[PDB]
């Protein structure tokens, strides 16, 4: 029993973490199989990113102004090649310690975790989820960029995120694993768009679920309601409006709990149109976005595998 | 910038783990150079747990009643040794993969990784407090006995807990690395008292000084107070008085935000007695307690050394 935000183990990840110095600047990369992946302003104390040309900053760069660090060596890099916000850094050796991967374009509202790293070096790990303007809410000190954030099942890692920046209100923007920014951000210091944080809505539904099962099942109510009825409410209150797939991903939690989507949706309601002050639910004094409904079903219910 | 409550990185310990199942009753140990470490009631089938005289149950097995698993194979078991709430389990091989570490009896306040797992593989990592009442507020599901709790600062693991029960009341409890339990409790399947959960003052004002530094530093009030002045308001309200050591702990963060530790135990005040209702610290509705002084330096300030 209980509830927690658990991180998934990072030991896989740890192992694929390196340092890449180029000049000055010195941040993270992802060292796979003959491979490591970085952000290209790596190469950028050119006039800063105030204004960087990254396809002409890049090509006085040559294949050894790029030193990478694994614990203790150097990897000498025999190529390289910028693809859209990524350096790719061909290396002489695959690193053995390479587990099985892909990459994913995560969409906003799914939950990954982050591995901080400081120049090749583990420093913690926290679980976050992508808002929903493509953002994350993240904890990143200056060194982190190339910080990743994967996923997990079997013994496979599917990184999904590399840290690029932050940006000028305290919030964090990042690329998939093939240099494509998620939302519509830029790797340039300037004042970068940033539109209106939702609320994930079935999180929250998944996240009244777990607090049902582990003991709080009293934020119920006698009502009920239809999607269209939530979703005026919903989409009053800043929160993203539900439609049919998030009902059915819903779907065996409303079964081990036996409660209708449709009447949880009617007690979170009451919780955002006429609610404020009090009580306690799972031990938060908010409704928690960061969990989604296979983050529950796992942390309780339905085993994965290994 | 941004503030989460980290884990440190588990990849040290996801392979100190291992299997433990005497007949029925699977669990978790910790393998650890030629030993594994384990809670002494995998042996209890015997009547259960509902009044088990360990030491009597202890003699019907034998040293290879116990097979552990480590990813794939046996390991054998050519000793053991009942200490007390742990077992022992002589093997015939060192863990190859075994690191630097101590055990270590935490004191309430303080704060650990916790490495849930199943039959000897990773679900996942939180952190957590140990309460002043020695009960952990943990999500553990049934088979996670013989998960541990870790801290790190070098490439060293610092193990200091071991889970042993579910208490009747939804809370977790446990021991250190040589079998003495935290607080009163025993391994029985019995009521287990259980005094009163206090607020970890220290932990609360540190996290006020995160806030500061990370934007949130508008909940300080123009007055200020005396130790025992606060102590009585804290007493009242179910926090842990706050005495000298609390504040020389606190030395650097008043350094780097200017702030004297007494004129933050002032806010606080505020927001213990005449307070309730509206605003936001970092992202909380609550007063956070599960940070210590030292993880805020660490997520904001002063690095470790790696
Ligand atoms: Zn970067
Ligand atoms: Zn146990």
């Amino acid at each position: 029993s209980g509830f927690r935000k658990m991180a998934f183990p990072s030991g896989k990840v740890e192992g694929c973490m390196v340092q890449v110095t180029c000049g000055t600047t010195t941040l993270n990369g992802l060292w796979l199989d003959d491979v490591v992946y970085c952000p290209r302003h790596v190469i950028c104390t050119s006039e800063d990113m105030l204004n960087p040309n990254y396809e002409d900053l890049l090509i006085r760069k040559s294949n050894h102004n790029f030193l990478v660090q694994a614990g203790n060596v150097q990897l000498r890099v025999i190529g390289h090649s910028m693809q859209n916000c990524v350096l790719k850094l061909k290396v002489d050796t695959a690193n053995p310690k390479t587990p099985k991967y892909k990459f994913v374009r995560i969409q906003p509202g799914q939950t990954f975790s982050v591995l901080a790293c400081y120049n090749g070096s583990p420093s913690g790990v926290y679980q976050c989820a992508m808002r929903p303007n493509f953002t994350i809410k993240g904890s990143f000190l200056n060194g982190s960029c190339g910080s990743v954030g994967f996923n997990i099942d079997y013994d496979c890692v599917s990184f999904c995120y590399m840290h690029h920046m932050e940006l000028p209100t305290g919030v964090h923007a990042g690329t998939d694993l093939e240099g494509n920014f998620y939302g519509p951000f830029v790797d340039r210091q300037t004042a970068q768009a940033a539109g209106t944080d939702t609320t994930i809505t079935v999180n929250v539904l998944a996240w009244l679920y777990a607090a049902v099962i582990n003991g709080d099942r009293w934020f119920l109510n006698r009502f009920t309601t239809t999607l269209n009825d939530f979703n005026l409410v919903a989409m009053k209150y800043n929160y993203e409006p539900l439609t049919q797939d998030h009902v059915d991903i819903l779907g065996p939690l409303s079964a081990q709990t036996g409660i209708a989507v449709l009447d949880m949706c009617a007690s979170l309601k009451e919780l955002l149109q006429n609610g404020m002050n009090g009580r306690t639910i799972l031990g938060s004094a908010l409704l928690e976005d960061e969990f989604t409904p296979f983050d529950v079903v796992r942390q309780c219910s339905g085993v994965t595998f290994q």
